[PDB]
């Protein structure tokens, strides 16, 4: 009835880690992740590309799942959902389920989970190697609530915890970031660095 996963970093036997544009902090990204705070900050519902890196390809059937949770440990019990106005909104892509957060675009493999003992929301997605002309796979995920969302994000941090997983859900592969969802990302992140002095 109460539980947490498990957050710690984890490269593995693969050499398993996130990557992310450096897109700088011009007033027009629609998305930027600060190295310093291990912090993305996205817009809601645009594509936040996520870069995962391997040193070697890890074996066929392969997943990949995103979680998210409360960093603090006195809400880190309660399970991240949408909030009540954007659970209802008319922006469902047909496959993901309206409370969730978190959606991937662009991938209609995605599968999406409530968890049947800790009820905790995740989307999954096959592994694939890096395309022709790439070094690393990238994913497109969507959050689908802003950071100030009460109800859903609640003025709380958010970290996301992302999984390589073996095709019977064994782990192979752990990082994971804090997430804020606002209106200028770019302005936000130099703000929050700014304090960095
Ligand atoms: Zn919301």
């Amino acid at each position: 009835s109460s539980s947490v996963p498990s957050q710690k970093t984890y490269q593995g036997s693969y050499g398993f880690r996130l990557g992310f544009l450096h897109s700088g902090t011009a007033k027009s990204v629609t998305c930027t992740y600060s190295p310093a705070l291990n912090k993305l900050f996205c817009q809601l519902a645009k594509t936040c590309p996520v870069q995962l890196w391997v040193d070697s390809t890890p074996p066929p059937g392969t997943r990949v799942r995103a979680m998210a949770i409360c960093k603090q440990s006195q809400h880190m019990t309660e399970v991240v959902r949408r909030c009540p106005h954007h659970e209802r909104c008319s922006d469902s892509d047909g496959l993901a389920p309206p409370q969730h957060l978190i959606r991937v675009e662009g991938n209609l493999r995605a599968e999406y989970l409530d968890d049947r003992n800790t009820f905790r929301h995740s989307v999954v997605v096959p592994y694939e190697p890096p395309e022709v002309g790439s070094d690393c796979t990238t994913i497109h995920y969507n959050y689908m609530c802003y950071s100030s969302c009460m109800g859903g994000m609640n003025r709380r941090p958010i970290l996301t915890i992302i999984t390589l997983e073996d095709s019977s859900g064994n782990l192979l592969g752990r990082d994971s970031f804090e997430v804020r969802v606002c209106a200028c990302p770019g302005r936000d992140r130099r703000t929050e660095e700014e304090n960095l002095r």
